[PDB]
């Protein structure tokens, strides 16, 4: 499960990057800070033991976790 | 415009979409870690995004990569 590994409001901010957003697109569109959104980001990698947002992503569609809208 | 792109871009971006670093893919490319870092920079300017990520959820969705 993915909920499992992660929080809801990290599914979001891994939703956001499958979509192409960037850390300025991503906390416009959750109204929260840039800051932030690398916080979430860094919980992400640790929790899925990946190094970076690519590897974080792909493996995310690889599991099913986020679509491509 | 999968056509600007050339094979060796091709590749990277295959082995970017794989989970590969910069090191992982020059080792197995047996080139420059400068080399790579160059091929991705010049992938995200013909490609018109700003960061790897972009670069490749948007071959994904078009097909130019695979999850292996």
């Amino acid at each position: 499960m993915p909920l499992h590994i992660l929080t809801h409001r990290e599914c979001e901010v891994l939703q956001l990057l499958t979509d192409g957003k960037s850390n300025r697109g991503i906390g416009e569109t959750l109204f929260i800070s840039e800051k932030t959104v690398k916080n979430h980001v860094s919980s992400i990698l640790q929790k899925m033991k990946v190094n970076d947002r690519t590897q974080a992503v792909v493996t995310a569609i690889k599991h099913g976790w986020v679509y491509i809208r």
